[PDB]
């Protein structure tokens, strides 16, 4: 349980980080303010700086919490299923509604501040990849997680699912409305892979 | 003419070094940088924003010197097969491994780190069109511009970087973990 009072303010906060999305995508970067972000969100100024001290900041948790969704349900999809099929499912349930998407791709390109936003969710992604496959071969012993996410290869495998989204997302935001379907075809490479060796 | 930046560029980049690998990042400012390149702070940050920056054009050489080995490996030769053949004059140190080791300290220079390996992937993606071109300018355009090519080039970059970072994270080249996680490009179909 956490507080309501809590509770209100972490969803002020995300209205605030939607509103800036929804600004850079119709407008752009550049001309939007911090005082626009404010505004859209229906806050006052000072609110707007209680949370983020830059309207890339604003924007900056969507990109996190996109990236964490899906590797949560990478872990969470049922026990029986092989990676691929947990990573495949996984991005078919967290990662589909576009046109958002796409601007925001394009501005971790273009920006300098949210370039180093999104190298710290690729990063952090490919990390928490490496600790959900080894919870998903682990069978419970922590110390066979361990072993397992020290593991080049569990490292090679969570690099190679990072790329196929993120190759699938890049090039196709800078043709085909489904960045999605190539994303899942890139996963598909993965069927098979040696977890020992 | 442009030589001669090149080389202070060289020449700041190999003194971050040297001071980042003896006494570590934090000790290193980048004006102790500009000191050990002989150059003024100005200067410095001509070239670079921040001292990490400083050690990219290193991480840079590496990184294309494998990229020219698969332009320059036998044009009879597979992609696969070229990447292989460049893996394998590219990888067969102690400079190298502890840049590298650097980076799982410091997420500043690991973000230089994954850059420069990011930028890789254009040169592949450039040199993997060129080679199945067999000749026309525009089937390499239009094959550097495929998804299939631009997910092959993240997946040899990432055969080589995660190997070389285990490698750099070990007491035995990175050139047995490179092949061995390049084995997932076995059957690609490449287009």
């Amino acid at each position: 349980m956490v507080s309501l009072t809590e509770r209100r303010k972490a969803e002020t906060r995300m209205e605030i980080a939607r509103a800036a999305a929804r600004l850079f995508v119709g407008q752009g970067l550049r001309a939007t303010r911090a005082e626009d972000i404010a505004r859209a969100a229906g806050v006052a100024p000072r609110t707007f700086y209680r949370y983020f001290a830059t309207k890339e900041e604003a924007v900056a948790p969507l990109y996190a919490l996109g990236a964490e969704r899906w590797v949560r349900a990478v872990r969470e999809a049922p026990a029986e299923l092989s990676p691929p099929e947990a990573l495949e499912r996984a991005v078919r349930h967290t990662l589909t509604p576009w046109e958002w998407a796409r601007t925001l791709i394009r501005l971790a390109e273009s920006s300098p501040a949210l370039r180093k936003v999104w190298a710290e969710v690729c990063h952090s992604t490919e990390r928490g990849l490496v600790q959900a496959l080894a919870a998903r071969m682990s069978g419970g012993d922590d110390n066979v997680a361990v072993r397992l996410a020290a593991s080049p290869r569990l490292h090679f495998a969570a690099a190679v699912a990072g790329a196929s989204v993120r190759v699938a997302a890049e090039h196709w935001a800078s043709g085909a409305r489904s960045p999605l379907e190539q994303a899942l075809l890139n996963l598909e490479v993965l069927r098979g892979f040696a977890w020992e060796a």
